[PDB]
């Protein structure tokens, strides 16, 4: 499982549940081709998205639906989304787990990347 | 102010200083159409970015070009920046959008104030 | 100043108003001592904590209560307080803590400039 | 394991190896009683701190010790430790995992509470 994404929420102190994540790979003409998507579980990580022959080199874009997450809860929250973007694989396969971390006005985001 | 950006360095405890900033408005067809773009000064701060009549409500991204940041200092990045992405909707508000960068991480702070 | 601290609200998009910062110095014996004291103001600062004179090299705790500014907003915290403990080493330096508050989460940073 | 640590170092973006924790539980004479202690994996997590039968309610503090952590990887680091206090249990027993993300200036900690 080469990318996974792991989310909290601030406010309660709990895992993130059912948060929409789009992952978004950007193609040779510069414009973001879609790459996978999922939904967070109820431990707040979200696997499976892609296998190590699918996640090629590239530019990721990982978007997490934060609106939409605050929205259910019933607050009106400040961002669209959390959008990580990096450069992936580049010295060779790696895995990286893509951590966020919610408030409402507020978000943080963290990778670790480990050599599989 | 209307829109101001502050960021912090994480690593070396200080301001960061020179970073590129780009704000993008959404247009019409879904796409970032640029609106606004500085680099911090020696307080890791942005001001001027726009005013009262250009800074409508909708929908707006803000780039912080982390990546060149950390090359400056030669510190190994890991994202291409951070880009912060929010509605701006209107009684009497300024925004400062505050970031605090790790090589690994960064956090965003929206603060609002009348 | 030579040493200030800022606090902000990740819940409301706002500076955290009000919230009683204390300051100890680490004595001889290990224990606490009281050093400095506030509370933050409109724009979430405090300044004017110590002096020049006062505020010597040694291992120095800010606590920020954190429980009973979420508390005198109605929504429920997990900290008794944020505590930041550090060690101040004298260059000309000037120290500024930032603080960035959830509910069931924290982040402090150090801004040291000369 | 109603009481885990994970430490992540936001400089290399990877789990914080080695890094020492101490854990103490405010006494009736309102002293720190040493309460358990610890050092993380290669994950960067510490389970076994505790067990549901020594983890009474409390006012707790989690002191990890980031300081040793950077000047062990070379780096003058501006914090101490990272101190985390909290009353646990007061509805109950949860589970508690105390997060914490590292940078020479900078720390941030997270609490996920869960029922167990
Ligand atoms: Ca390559
Ligand atoms: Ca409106
Ligand atoms: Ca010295
Ligand atoms: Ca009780």
């Amino acid at each position: 499982c080469p990318l996974m994404v792991k989310v909290l929420d601030a406010v309660r102190g709990s895992p993130a549940i059912n948060v929409a994540v789009h992952v978004f790979r950007k193609a040779a003409d510069d414009t973001w081709e879609p790459f996978a998507s999922g939904k967070t579980s109820e431990p707040g990580e979200l696997h499976g998205l892609t296998t190590e022959e699918e996640f090629v080199e590239g530019i990721y874009k990982v978007e997490i639906d934060t609106k939409s997450y605050w929205k259910a809860l019933g607050i009106s929250p400040f961002h669209e989304h959390a959008e990580v973007v990096f450069t992936a694989n580049d010295s060779g396969p790696r895995r990286y787990t893509i951590a966020a971390l919610l408030s409402p006005y507020s978000y943080s985001t963290t990778a670790v990347v480990t050599n599989p």
